[PDB]
């Protein structure tokens, strides 16, 4: 697993339905990632050539509203299976 920066405009959203973003600690990451930048980077998953991301809501809107244009990523080559798991209620 290699890290990429990528663009935040790659990475699909699917649960930002359920975006219940404390605005704390978004500002918090803000200006954490600001001061220091991201350490700890997103989990993006592969499938079909199309970038989905499930975890890091909060670096990621962090890295919206910070007018960043990518942001790091560890990557992991998956399957229909693992995308389908996530998008089960
Ligand atoms: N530069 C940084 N400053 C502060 N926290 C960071 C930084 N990079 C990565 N993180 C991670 O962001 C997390 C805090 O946000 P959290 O709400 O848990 O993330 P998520 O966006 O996954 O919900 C911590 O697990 C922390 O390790």
């Amino acid at each position: 697993p290699m890290i990429v920066e990528l663009p935040l405009e790659k990475i699909r959203r699917p649960l930002m339905r359920t975006r219940s973003n404390d605005q704390n600690k978004v500002k918090e990451l803000m200006d954490s990632i600001r001061q220091i930048g991201l350490q700890v980077p997103i989990d993006v998953i592969e499938v079909d050539g199309t970038y989905y991301g499930f975890s890091g809501c909060h670096r990621y809107e962090a890295h919206q509203k910070l007018g960043l244009p990518t942001i790091r990523c560890k990557i992991r080559k998956g399957t229909k299976e693992t995308l389908r798991h996530h998008l089960r209620l």
